[PDB]
């Protein structure tokens, strides 16, 4: 009940989660806005919200166009609230030499909520910093999928060398908050192929402790 959609030159994975009523939740629309918008329209899906795992430039480049086209709210953790509009904070200037920004701040700011309901989609919310200070992971129990951004990938873990990066915090997020989830849970991460909690527990070389 979701699609992984790599977008932009970085090929960061956006996700569209949907239901049988053709309503949808968008995660991390990072680039190539027109490819994402036209796909949603071809599929006759009605998006309800944009949920951001974090505000690095490669996850936000299509936010303006998607937000404007569909008149939907943007959710982001308060610790990164300044990052959307500031290219000196979100990595674009430093990592690519060009500024990437939104034109408006997020209209919903997350803090310590453990649950979030978007229409009839309910998520458990975990604050999972280490790759970035406002990184959050959205667990959708109904279809056993975790939209965890750049914390945990297939065969690797998030880089901890960017603004506010902290490897000691990232490993705690992984061991204490992500890996206790059910082993069949799909890890729908920001970069690379899908995986599951169980597969990474057994085979991710950065997770032998
Ligand atoms: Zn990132
Ligand atoms: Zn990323």
């Amino acid at each position: 009940m979701f699609k992984q959609i790599p977008l932009g030159p970085i090929q960061t994975n956006a996700y569209v989660l949907y239901n049988d009523d053709k309503e949808a939740v968008i995660f991390d629309p990072g680039g190539d806005a027109e490819a994402l918008i036209t796909w949603l329209k071809r599929e006759q899906l009605t998006p309800l919200a944009i949920l951001l795992t974090h505000a690095h430039f490669d996850h936000i480049g299509a936010v303006d166009a998607v937000r404007d086209t569909f008149s939907i709210p943007v959710y982001l953790h308060t610790k990164e609230r300044h990052w959307l509009e500031d290219p000196a904070l979100n990595g674009s200037s430093r990592l690519t030499g060009r500024p990437i920004t939104t034109a408006k701040p997020a209209d919903h700011l997350l803090t310590n909520e453990k649950s979030l309901t978007i229409g009839t989609f309910t998520f458990s919310v975990f604050h999972t910093p280490g790759h970035s200070p406002g990184s959050v992971s959205y667990y959708y129990q109904k279809e056993a999928v975790l939209f965890s951004g750049d914390v945990l990938f297939q065969q690797s873990i998030g880089r901890t060398d960017l603004r506010g990066g902290d490897h000691t915090l990232l490993l705690a997020s992984i061991h204490n908050k992500i890996l206790p989830l059910p082993e069949r849970t799909i890890v729908a991460s920001g970069h690379g192929p899908l995986t599951t909690i169980g597969q990474e527990m057994d085979h991710n070389p950065f997770l032998t402790g």
